[PDB]
């Protein structure tokens, strides 16, 4: 659509102008902070992990002794070297940002300290190449601080740990890095291998309603809750990253799909359900899934699968996945969508039930222009292709009225019910 194509550049220009640091291409502090604030809040995204704070040694000195232009060039030079080291860790993806000239950060949710230690050294070792290069004249180049943050730690709290690490690193004339101070690594292992075998995850449901008619329910997202010794539940956030460090994620989709598939034959409502990259990465349990889908031909209409915008395979494959699905009469959509159209290309070609907007963009839309603006930009470019839009993490009576002003299709979030277990 010659139309779509204009509105999908106009929307991506508007991402970059808003959330992209122009120099390095990395996220701006604004975006970054929106993520931290928005992740801690979210039971399914939080929050064990690590924080990287890097400050470059002697900004001022560098500017005098080398002048602004060759200084700017330098931070480009590190943006890169940061990304390069942070590739190995996917969770970090999209979370590498530059706060202030000379200072950058990476949120690495669900990161092992040992991983952190290794990351710092590799990064530190890699960072020095710049000095030799002639890029900087300070040999130590930059200071590296890694703060470990527990989940349930407020973002402000999380940042504060980071400042200490950087400072700790700074007060060290031997090395340039540091990290503050499992567990337990094997307890999680055993607890999880176990619960999977024993089919011991519960099915939680969150309502998704029409934005126009709040009373009108489009579908219930099925979230996951791990059980523990006392049938207490544990939320996707805490445990998910542990499935990954262990490779058991596909195990879960497979389970959580057998359970949904049965339970749906208890009623007639419409559901929605995650589908990991790790089930798509593997071709063995991936295909399992279609077979499960094939047997239950009947419910394809009532079920809808959901990938994270980050977890996408190649548009080439995606086309394959979206199609092979439609054949089974089942629907597909995207979640944690953040306007990276350039990545999809073939979107209008896919035939998605909808896109669920990462909700990091929703919180305080009424009150925060740049967000409201960026989304208006998006609905417009997905209106054209009659691809419905759903907002996650709507909590406030206000945020809602702004979406009705925006004419999005639908809403999900604390405002319409936390996730619970109704059938």
């Amino acid at each position: 659509a010659a139309l779509f194509q204009e509105q999908a550049e106009r929307s991506e220009k508007l991402r970059t102008e808003s959330y992209q640091d122009n120099l390095t291409g990395l996220a701006n502090r604004r975006y970054f902070e929106m993520q931290l604030n928005a992740r801690v809040s979210n039971p399914e995204q939080a929050s064990s992990g690590y924080l990287l704070l890097l400050r470059v040694k002697d900004l001022a000195g560098l500017n005098q002794r080398l002048g602004g232009q060759r200084t700017d060039e330098l931070l480009k030079a590190v943006g890169e070297q940061l990304s390069r080291e942070c590739a190995k860790y996917p969770e970090t993806q999209n979370l590498v940002t530059r706060i202030r000239g000379g200072e950058f950060a990476v949120l690495a949710p669900g990161m092992t300290r040992e991983e952190a230690l290794q990351l710092a050294q590799s990064l530190d070792s890699a960072l020095s190449s710049l000095y030799a290069t002639g890029a900087t004249d300070v040999a130590a180049v930059a200071s590296i601080g890694l703060a470990p943050f527990a989940h349930g730690d407020s973002p402000q709290a999380v940042l504060s740990l980071g400042d200490q690490a950087l400072a700790q690193a700074e007060g060290q004339g031997e090395q340039n890095w540091a990290c503050l101070d499992g567990d337990d690594h094997h307890a999680w292992h055993r607890l999880l291998d176990q619960a999977l075998n024993q089919r011991r995850f519960e099915l939680f449901f969150q309502p998704v309603v029409a934005a126009q008619d709040t009373q009108l329910v489009l579908h219930y997202k099925v979230l996951s809750r791990l059980l523990d010794e006392q049938g207490q539940t544990i939320p996707a956030g805490r445990f998910l990253p542990w499935l990954e460090r262990f490779g058991w994620t596909a195990r879960l989709d497979r389970l959580m799909l057998e359970r949904v598939l049965e339970q749906m034959a208890g009623h007639e409502e419409s559901l929605a359900l995650n589908l990991s990259s790790a089930t798509l990465a593997d071709p063995q349990a991936l295909n399992k899934v279609f077979e499960i889908l094939r047997a239950h031909s009947n419910l394809g209409a009532r079920l809808t699968l959901e990938i994270g915008e980050e977890q996408l395979p190649e548009q080439a494959v995606l086309e394959q996945l979206t199609r092979r699905l439609r054949e089974l009469g089942f629907s597909l959509s995207l979640q944690r969508f953040g306007g990276r159209f350039s990545m999809i290309g073939n979107l209008a070609r896919l035939g998605l039930a909808y896109l669920k907007i990462d909700g990091s963009y929703i919180r305080a839309i009424d009150q925060e222009s740049d967000k409201r603006l960026f989304i208006e930009a998006i609905q417009r470019a997905a209106h054209s292709i009659d691809l419905p839009l759903i907002a996650e993490r709507v909590e406030t009576e206000g945020e809602l009225s702004v979406i009705r002003e925006m004419g999005l299709y639908g809403v999900q979030g604390q405002l319409f019910g936390e996730p619970k277990p109704w059938g």
